[PDB]
């Protein structure tokens, strides 16, 4: 904004003799309806994957409602020079950092509408989504040092998405996320090794084998004691391999390309056996506020899942949550309108309402058939609508405008209570009457 | 800000003869509240590791109570061309070094809104932070000359972070 | 908006009638006038009755 | 812009893309520097059949 105040003084004389004197105080507003603000966001990185990553450039977008305000890569102010697995930049007890120039030597700062600052003051939140990641890793020259420069993982990032398995671990808000490759048994010339679910996962997460199910540290992540999640296409394909195995179990399945599991440990399991979690035998105090929860447990065996949620091996787990107008539409459209008056006519408005707006604008290009002053009815040419504000009041909308003064006239004025007819013309060059007086 | 003031003389005449003169005194002060201040702050390095590292280029964050005012780089103007272990840049007697330029070539000042001045004079500190510090380290090359362009510390700071214990 | 046009007050919600889908009538005094809040979980309140 | 507040749209056309592609250095490494497609688009596009 700029505002501005003034303050003055006034001394005069006259001449019988006159004297006067005075002051005054002044204070102005100036907005600009096209940058009227600027947004500073405080981000920060994480890694849940295996490598390191040297100077890591992010690109991220910043979304209103639908609108992608702006779309920012980092500079050199924003970028990470080591981001080690399970690390955080800024490293964890430092404050975020600022991401608040747009421009590639950050001399320019993001600017906002007016419309969209008045969405952000009345209480919408602006998104954050990561399009993409940039960044190098390291390697060996000729000599014994390690080069970081020109090595890029965008080279290998489609070339290891193509061929792995994507599998996911959340043991209560720490994520981990690997890739396993997978062979191809479409191709004779693939020759590497054949895993199942239960050798991938003890190979992904490093678990251990001490009775036949698999080990994190100490919690237990086999298929009976944890909650597995698929896509459609996993769990289609899943589906149709567990009906030709034997012992019929999940983590018996051959991996396959494009497979997304998604492992969540509970937070309480108890198994009868050398298990229990439980704080009671819950008055809250443990679980989350708002959050949506699930019950599961085994009792042939299957499990039930039940589903319930907070306020304020039985297990409980974590979840995570054209239109063409018709004629009469348009006609009805129009019914509500106001005259422009001088007292001649210079414009018609189309009041607004909750049902008319699809209606109104859909339609352009008004014909009008007016009664000028000195000559008579005729048709005066065919121009478009105005859009401006409904009677003028800068609170009310944008509405329909008909323009009548730029109308091909002699420049005489249209006469009131005379004959007039407005034919609304519709995108399919068919036209409509939606007024007559 | 911009302050302004004026200073007129007004002479009239009338025809009955009527004659009028006086003056008039003005005072503006206009603000802008996006951009109503700029910080310059004095940073000083120092060094307390094992090895020197030449071309010092920190990054600093400056937060007033949880907002991360901005982020900048060292430019060409405040960066350390040498800090030995236990020394400082600038040198033990030498005034600090200031950080006033947020772009890249030393061309902006760090702006900050009319809110966040407000805090800053009714008694509230801004703190800096140090999140990350680059630089390069010396070898010798095919010839008995020092090189220190091109090696870099952040290629071995997270493989010494990694199988090493800080005492 | 803020509080009463005084710069010194806070900023307060506001409710701005003359932006509503009126016909550009006046919006009468000491009559039927009803306000009713809506939060995000699509629950509606009723906060002001005349 | 007093077209566009009348109702009129903007299109966009895309009429060219530019990128490049993936080969192996003198060791074992990918390198997608300086590989650019539009050496081979005309010649892709001068003997070949689009369907």
């Amino acid at each position: 904004e700029h505002a501005s105040t003034d303050q003055g003084k006034t001394v005069s004389r006259a001449t019988a003799v006159q004297d006067s004197n005075g002051e005054s105080w002044n204070t102005g507003l100036s907005i600009n309806k096209g940058e009227s603000a600027y947004i500073n966001a405080n981000v920060r990185y994480y890694n849940t994957g295996t490598a390191p990553m040297y100077k890591v450039t992010p690109t991220t977008n910043l979304v209103l409602d639908g609108d992608t305000l702006s779309t920012i890569k980092a500079q050199e102010n924003q970028i990470g020079n080591n981001l080690s697995p399970g690390d955080t930049y800024p490293k964890k007890g430092l404050s975020p950092l600022a991401l608040n120039t747009m421009d590639q030597f950050s001399s320019r700062l993001i600017p906002i509408n007016y419309d969209q600052l008045k969405k952000l003051d009345a209480g919408k939140q602006i998104k954050l989504e990561t399009t993409q990641v940039s960044g190098n890793f390291g390697t060996k020259n000729s000599s014994g040092q390690i080069v970081t420069e020109g090595n890029s993982w965008s080279d290998y990032i489609s070339q290891i998405d193509s061929i792995s398995a994507s599998i996911i671990l959340d043991t209560e808000n720490e994520s981990y996320e690997r890739r396993v490759t997978a062979k191809n048994l479409q191709d004779p010339e693939d020759k590497t090794p054949e895993l199942t679910i239960g050798e991938a996962i003890e190979k992904a997460f490093g678990a251990t084998k001490k009775d036949g199910l698999l080990y994190f540290n100490d919690i237990p992540i086999d298929e009976s004691c944890v909650e597995l999640i698929f896509d459609d296409n996993t769990a289609n394909k899943i589906k149709d391999s567990l009906k030709t195995l034997s012992d019929k179990k999940i983590y018996n399945v051959k991996l396959e390309r494009g497979m997304n599991i998604l492992i969540k440990t509970p937070t309480y399991f108890t198994n009868f056996d050398d298990y229990n979690n439980y704080p009671s035998t819950i008055p809250m105090s443990e679980l989350k506020p708002y959050k949506r929860y699930v019950f599961s447990g085994y009792s042939g065996y299957t499990k039930f899942s039940y589903e319930f949620e907070t306020t304020e091996n039985l297990s409980i787990t974590e979840l995570n949550s054209v239109k063409i107008p018709t004629d009469q539409e348009i006609m009805d459209a129009h019914k509500i309108y106001f005259a422009d008056l001088n007292t001649y006519i210079n414009g018609m408005y189309f009041a607004p309402t909750q049902t008319n707006k699809e209606a109104l604008d859909y339609i352009q290009k008004y014909r009008v058939e007016a009664t000028l002053q000195y000559s008579g009815f005729k048709d005066i040419g065919t121009k478009d609508k105005e859009m401006r504000n409904y009677l003028g009041d800068p609170n009310q909308p944008k509405t329909n405008y008909v323009n009548l003064r730029s109308y091909f006239t002699g420049g005489e004025n249209i006469m009131t209570y005379k004959k007039l007819r407005i034919y609304a013309i519709t995108p399919d060059d068919r036209e409509l009457l939606v007024l007559s007086v």
